[PDB]
């Protein structure tokens, strides 16, 4: 598909039981999710953008769909205000800018 | 042209006269700059990112070229990891994801 920047570019993930909206994120190195309480092992990490540096939860080898196209890789888990995706699935399932 | 996203999609932008390096950031609403001198008024205001919220300073009708492409629009700037374009420039330059 192609998703214009006119509005935010969510789009439908999911994460287990969980289908939530996400952004389609290329300013985003890693993959942010809003708190869940996922299974499995976590390592703590910070990480920091506009406004400072929020606590997360980092979890490795987790499943997750984007718009009908599968992805596995490690997503941070904590308080951000909007779940994000970012590059290192967004090359998972073949997203580029173009113009 | 098309970015694939397995590095940072950073660009040399152009604005005024001087060449900076800025992220196309599709996660981004707004254009964010490092400190930086601009000309003409400026209008105080805040933003809030990953972290909470900082204050910048909102410079209206700023030509920037982004990689080749013009664009003129608003641009804040204050205290932000990196140099961001945002969506409200994206859109002027055609800039869409694709996968
Ligand atoms: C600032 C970037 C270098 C990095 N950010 C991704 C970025 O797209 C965030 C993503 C984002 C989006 C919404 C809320 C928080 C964070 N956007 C953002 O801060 O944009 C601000 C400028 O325009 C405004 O519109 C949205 C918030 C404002 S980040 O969210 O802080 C971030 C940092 C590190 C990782 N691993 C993942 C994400």
């Amino acid at each position: 598909p192609q998703i214009t920047l006119w509005k935010r570019p969510l789009v439908t993930i999911r994460i287990g039981g969980q289908l939530k909206e996400a952004l389609l994120d290329t300013g985003a190195d890693d993959t942010v999710l809003e708190e869940m309480n996922l299974p499995g092992k976590w390592k703590p990490k910070m990480i920091g953008g506009i406004g400072g540096f929020i606590k997360v939860r980092q979890y490795d080898q987790i499943p997750i769909e984007i718009c009908g196209h599968k992805a596995i890789g490690t997503v941070v888990v904590g308080p951000t205000p909007v779940n994000i995706i970012g590059r290192n699935l967004l090359t998972q399932i073949g997203c580029t800018l173009n113009f």
